[PDB]
């Protein structure tokens, strides 16, 4: 009940992979989360009209109308009652989503979440409706489903109850389990027979230089303490 | 049969979505897209199927265990029967999915994705067999599922006869009516003029990209004509 999730979208029953499965689940069950789907193919004018249309101007693809749209999201803002709503569209001209947006979008009331499909929607629902516009990442993706849910499970793990990587702007350290040894492979000593200070700064050190080999651009737009820029010298030198 | 994914994951009817809708349902009846799940759960020891064992070093959180992880990933492999499969783990400390990524993906016969739950999986399993990983974006996921599927659904649109190309964000889109509450489609598109179409079409993407992502901009390479449509488009607002 603490957040309110509303989906627009032509397959409501794709949701069943969020709903039924997962973090998403366990939430709903507790009461954390409520979801609901709005079908635009249950608002249109008449039952004899879809929800796509020819482009104008043309070219491939189809687009979809605005009035089904509208009526979806009409009747999920009724629903949503006494609670500030945003409204998502997801698309790739959006602000793409990070783990600053998810803490963002996890303080809302409610949400509500366009998913398109085809080619877009038309521009005019966008300008009238649309809060504002998220993207998951800079590739093209078919349908607007999987976004919305990607968006659904980062927001639902920052839910208290419900239940790390760039809560401190870096990449995770390695993890190890059971057993000591597999395939001629040993869990680093320290893990096995540190202490808590030792186990720190090796994960602080190990999080500092996975992010200087991989996501360097994570680093520029980070300040480095003193012991970092020492931690992560030394690990640099110390490569192999 | 054009591309072969294999997917290692304890949630496999998560993959319903995919498996039931959109590109990636069409192409697998198309026979373009074979798609197979490969759970953990089914190759354990105890009767409670444990995944999951926890992490040396202390700390809150459960890793997953090698050999489940370790069983599926053979069977999968074993499946992929001679394809060139690249064994795939989607996680936040990967390579961040691009278009160009995309692409690359494209051109592979089989895929083998991993998908991660609790914590992670053990550094010794991915040092050891898998090949590369990859980020769908920097946030933070429940699990690897989700990305797994959006990675599948953007290869698939790759595919032939499946149904950031220019390097741009899209031009606006719109369709009928001419006219609704009092907002109406730009008259050029109401026109038959396929040139003055492309030229609006062309700046409009131009200009919203300037607007939006200028950082798409300084990588790109922009043509005498895209100089003018963007100039054009930046001297004209408000
Ligand atoms: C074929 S696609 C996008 C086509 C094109 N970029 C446009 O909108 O002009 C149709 C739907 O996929 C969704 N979508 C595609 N990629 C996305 C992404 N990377 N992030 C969020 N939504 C996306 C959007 O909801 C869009 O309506
Ligand atoms: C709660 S996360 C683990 C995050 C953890 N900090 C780590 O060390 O990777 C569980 C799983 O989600 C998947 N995952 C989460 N975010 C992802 C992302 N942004 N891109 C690709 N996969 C992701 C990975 O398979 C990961 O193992």
């Amino acid at each position: 009940s603490m957040l309110w999730v509303g989906v627009v979208s032509i397959f409501p029953e794709m949701f069943r992979a969020i709903s039924d499965y997962g973090i998403t689940s366990r939430a709903v069950k507790q009461g954390l989360l409520t979801l609901t789907c709005w079908n635009p193919r249950v608002y249109t004018e008449d039952r004899h009209q879809t929800v796509d249309d020819r482009p104008f101007g043309g070219g491939p693809g189809m687009v979809m109308k605005i009035k089904p749209l509208e009526g979806a999201l009409a009747d999920a803002r009724q629903a949503a009652g006494g609670r500030k709503a945003k409204v998502i569209y997801l698309s790739p001209q959006g602000r793409q989503l990070t783990q600053a947006g998810v803490r963002e979008l996890a303080e809302e009331e409610a949400l509500i979440l366009i998913a398109g499909r085809y080619e877009g929607i038309d521009e005019r629902f966008i300008e009238e409706h649309v809060d504002e516009e998220w993207s998951i990442g800079d590739y093209v993706l078919s349908g607007g489903e999987l976004p919305a849910m990607v968006l659904v499970d980062a927001v639902t793990r920052l839910l208290p109850g419900a239940l790390d990587s760039f809560t401190d702007g870096l990449l995770d350290c390695p993890h190890y389990t059971r057993p000591e040894v597999y395939a001629d492979k040993r869990v680093p000593e320290v893990l096995l027979s540190g202490n808590h200070e030792h186990i720190r700064r090796w994960r602080l050190q190990q999080a500092l230089g996975r992010t200087w080999e991989r996501r360097a651009d994570l680093l520029d737009s980070r300040s480095l303490s003193g012991e970092e820029q020492k931690l992560l010298a030394e690990y640099i030198r110390q490569r192999d």
